[PDB]
């Protein structure tokens, strides 16, 4: 069971929970609690599980997707920020957090992909998807290639399958259609279908994860990649002349990534609840407690105000909110989980040639809707 | 095409190429030749590809049950060492790179798989694989796992599936009979099915990967993790207390890891043969220059007598001999390749619930044979 008086919080280790732990160390130093930062595999789906039991972590860091579904299976503490909190962050990412009527989770940071890219190797990046194939051609004949990213998690194709019409659940007037599923429209299957001919086509391979990618692009292996602000330290390190740009676009139109909301919930099952607020109000969401998680690993674009406009100067954090204004905020519906395994499933099943685009994301849409 | 005057080497990124090039460095300042050590992905499926136009490296290092292919292809240069320089290294290593009668590359080290764990988490690893779902049970019950290896691979699982009776082909007399092919008997299917088994209840999740278990294992996150001597390395620099021993029984059989022999081969189309020869017996395959690389991770048990008399020691290195003293000298024949990818496509769509085992294993069987 979940002890009391200390905290046990769970993060993504791409994260920075390092910085975290930072924050942690004053809290600890503060009030005498022992603050545990950890960042268990699949932490998103183990936390359901072990929570339903009364177990798990006080807190837990992931993107406001998944955060609907908990409080709908009452695995979450309502929380209780005053007026005056509220006001430190801007509007948008309370609303990505509200369920239900009901604040969930504290917001921490905007996240979206966006086009990571070698400048020694590609002084001008493609701004289309369609260019990608030469590019390939003209750096494989110099032992090369032009773009790896992960190809296990539906979210980092997600931006091309909604460039040109595919997306989640219907919305309209503030709810979403469950039974509504755009993973099989024209413009998604368009998508996948070119993911998959580049694929076909050897300009990349089915079996590319974050991992890999992130070696291959850090090692000048690769003039390309897609991912987050978390990823940007790892590049610093490498001493890759890189660049952040926007997406290439598709068929004319920009790719959509999903932007995500970095987010807080407190386990419903936690006797440490008051602790767990005062340790995310007082100080994780205060200039210095960001600043630190941000130094390990940037978190992009952040919640609270103070701090979001010290770090708007910063072209990296330009780029992916131009992105993310290009993009959608994912919905928080508990039907999400669904969709994201849906997507998944199609997206390997197609990649790997084990089903046709056309079946793939048939299946998808029906599994994704009710 | 291959460039005269240099030495472009690809070797795994998992192993130790910057001790590779630091052994680059000396031979420059002897012989005036700049030596590129390159680490690119999938670089033993590239070769053939590239090598066959004239492309790619000098010289290729991989597990010996690549070279067969290559040789039988057209693409590795046959090696002249003298009796004296063959005399320093194993006389069962020279087996393993000697193909229709010709020495097709140079032997370096004997790998092969142990169970590594953690003495704090774990101080008594199970001896049999039989124990592990109850391990994890409790392992789960103070927030932790048992077990992580990378399930992408079917090399990792091998072990498990040739402990009691699966095999790859049928040897006898020297010659391989390659119709005759042994994944799809009662020790495999029950293996695999063990596996299988696992995943299902929730012990081990089929989507983990190399960089994943690594991660996870460096981290105290799971008790147990299944790796080569490269490995070795990151763990020391991890918090982590470890052992390695050997691989648990199942059935009461021992594991059957297939170990490899990491070989160079020099590129047929190289116009650098004599230098690549050069640098491979004087000096590479040399105290110092296995030390070298050594450091950097360590190559297992080395095909140098002289140098694998000083490594014998390490009880890391006896768990390794005990491992492969159980398991099997690869096969070095063509056939290899379809054997490879026809078990890798078993074991994902066997994990991952899209065919029963014994559908899987009955595929695998006929597609791996001629
Ligand atoms: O791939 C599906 C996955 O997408 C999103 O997860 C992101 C997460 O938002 C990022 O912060 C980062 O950690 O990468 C993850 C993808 O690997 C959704 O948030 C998640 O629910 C969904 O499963
Ligand atoms: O998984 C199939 C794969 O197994 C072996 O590859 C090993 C290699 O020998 C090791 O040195 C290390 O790098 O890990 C590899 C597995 O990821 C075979 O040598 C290889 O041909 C085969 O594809
Ligand atoms: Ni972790
Ligand atoms: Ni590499």
């Amino acid at each position: 069971k979940i002890e009391e008086g200390k905290l046990v919080i769970w993060i993504n280790g791409d994260k920075g929970y390092n910085g975290l732990a930072e924050v942690g160390k004053k809290f600890e130093k503060d009030t005498g609690i022992k603050v545990t930062v950890e960042h268990p595999d699949k932490l998103e789906e183990k936390f359901p599980q072990v929570a339903a039991t009364g177990d798990g972590p006080d807190i837990i860091f992931w993107a406001h997707d998944r955060f609907g579904g908990y409080a709908q299976s009452g695995l979450l503490a309502e929380i209780t920020p005053d007026k005056a909190f509220q006001d430190k962050l801007y509007p948008f990412t309370w609303d990505a957090v509200r369920y239900n009527g009901k604040l969930i989770a504290y917001p921490i940071a905007v996240e979206a992909l966006s086009l990571i890219y070698n400048k020694d190797l590609l002084p001008n990046p493609p701004k289309t998807w369609e260019e990608i194939p030469a590019l390939d051609k003209e750096l494989k004949a110099k032992g090369k290639s032009a773009l790896m990213f992960n190809l296990q998690e539906p979210y980092f194709t997600w931006p091309l399958i909604a460039a040109d019409g595919g997306y989640a659940f219907k919305y309209e007037n503030g709810k979403y259609d469950i039974k509504d599923v755009g993973v099989d429209n024209a413009g998604a299957k368009a998508g996948l279908t070119f993911l998959v001919d580049l694929i076909k086509n050897k300009h990349m391979n089915a079996d590319t994860d974050y991992s890999i990618a992130e070696h291959a692009f850090n090692h000048g292996e690769t003039a390309m990649t897609i991912n987050g602000p978390w990823a940007w330290s790892n590049i610093d390190t490498s001493k890759v002349n890189y660049g952040v740009t926007v997406l290439p676009t598709f068929k004319g139109q920009p790719s959509k990534p999903f932007v995500g909301v970095l987010s807080a919930g407190i386990n419903a099952a936690s006797p440490n609840k008051e602790l767990a607020k005062e340790f995310l109000e007082n100080y994780l969401l205060t200039d210095e407690g960001l600043e630190a998680v941000n130094k390990d690993k940037p978190l992009g674009a952040v919640a609270l105000k103070s701090y979001e406009e010290e770090l708007a100067k910063d072209p990296r954090i330009a780029a992916t909110m131009e992105n993310a204004q290009k993009g959608e905020i994912m919905p928080n519906i508990p039907q999400m989980s669904a969709f994201w395994y849906a997507v998944r499933t199609a997206v390997i099943n197609a990649a790997s040639g084990r089903q046709t685009v056309d079946a793939a994301l048939a299946a998808a849409q029906t599994n994704a809707a009710a």
